[PDB]
């Protein structure tokens, strides 16, 4: 038993519900939420840029340090860093981003960091401002994740189509 509240469950082990992912980890406070981060770790808009304002910034201050020590991730990579005042660890996982022309096939490589972490608070990784279908990053997801994922749609627009379009 877990403190994720008001989730439609998917699969055996994937959940998705319409929410702010920074207000759903300001409540439940989880062990990992999942950034949708670029390469640089440069949180500047969409759930990084969010997220990062969320900590008043001290989630770029420390990316930069990790940055300046280990240089850029790989699209299709991660790290673990401190989840600030949204959760105890933050996972950045850098999906491909379609307005850069990256392969899309990336996106499993992406979701398999998921599979570190027993339950995760997570985006879709590549929508948004990515630009991938989020209809296909759900379906990636559930076929790549085997740990319990809980899945936060800001838009309830997409949220609804992304539910009665799941098979
Ligand atoms: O950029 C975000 N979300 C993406 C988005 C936005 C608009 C339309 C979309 O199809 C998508 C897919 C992504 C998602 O829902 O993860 C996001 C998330 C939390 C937020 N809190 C405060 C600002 C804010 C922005």
């Amino acid at each position: 038993v877990n403190s994720f509240s008001g989730y439609l469950k998917l699969t055996d082990n994937v959940y998705i519900k319409n929410a702010d992912i920074v207000e759903e980890a300001k409540k439940v406070k989880p062990t990992v939420v999942v950034n949708a981060a670029n390469v640089y770790l440069k949180h500047g808009g969409g759930v990084a840029g969010a997220l990062n304002k969320a900590t008043n910034n001290a989630m770029q201050v420390e990316s930069d340090d990790y940055i300046a020590t280990n240089g850029p991730l790989k699209v299709g990579g991660s790290c673990v860093l401190s989840g600030h005042n949204l959760a105890k660890h933050c996972l950045h996982v850098v999906g491909p981003n379609v307005n850069k022309g990256e392969d899309i096939q990336l996106l499993k490589s992406a979701y398999e960091n998921f599979n570190q972490h027993e339950v995760l608070l997570a985006p879709l990784l590549s929508a948004g401002i990515f630009g991938a279908d989020p209809i296909h990053s759900l379906r990636v997801c559930v076929d790549t994740v085997r740990t319990n994922v809980y899945l936060a749609v800001f838009d309830k627009n997409l949220y609804d189509k992304l539910v009665s379009s799941f098979l």
